[PDB]
DNA sequence: AGGCTGGCAGCAGAATAACCGGTGGCAGCAGCTGACCACAACCGATTTTCTGACC
């Protein structure tokens, strides 16, 4: 079916949780192009998932930030 | 004098209406819990790593 063209599952699956702002960058622009970004950032924003991408988009324990912020101290 | 030998005959089996007492089960439910999620916050370092000034 339309499952190998599913980018979600297409590679080792440990990436989409790695706990860099860099390393995941190109898992979430990698769902750019999946066919089914509504029901699953739909399914995710209503079952209040704490962890990783989702939908294209990252999520805190329960909500969506724009870019995780690294670990330092932060930009003046 | 009967007996035990002989067929002869006959048969089983197989195939193709109430009471009373008592006693234990049981289900329903307030009412101690008491262990348990469970959010939800709040801190305890921890490490990085800028941020800010020092001379
Ligand atoms: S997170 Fe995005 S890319 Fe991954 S399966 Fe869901 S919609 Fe597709």
């Amino acid at each position: 079916q339309r499952l190998p063209v599913l980018p979600c599952h297409v590679g080792d699956p440990d990436l989409w949780f790695a706990d860099t702002p860099a390393g995941l960058e190109v898992a979430k622009t990698l769902c750019v192009s999946c066919p089914i970004r509504r029901q699953c950032l739909a399914a995710a924003l209503q079952r209040a998932e704490p962890w990783g991408v989702w939908g294209g988009e990252i999520f805190d324990q329960g909500s969506i930030v724009s870019h995780k912020r690294p670990r330092g101290r932060p930009r003046k």
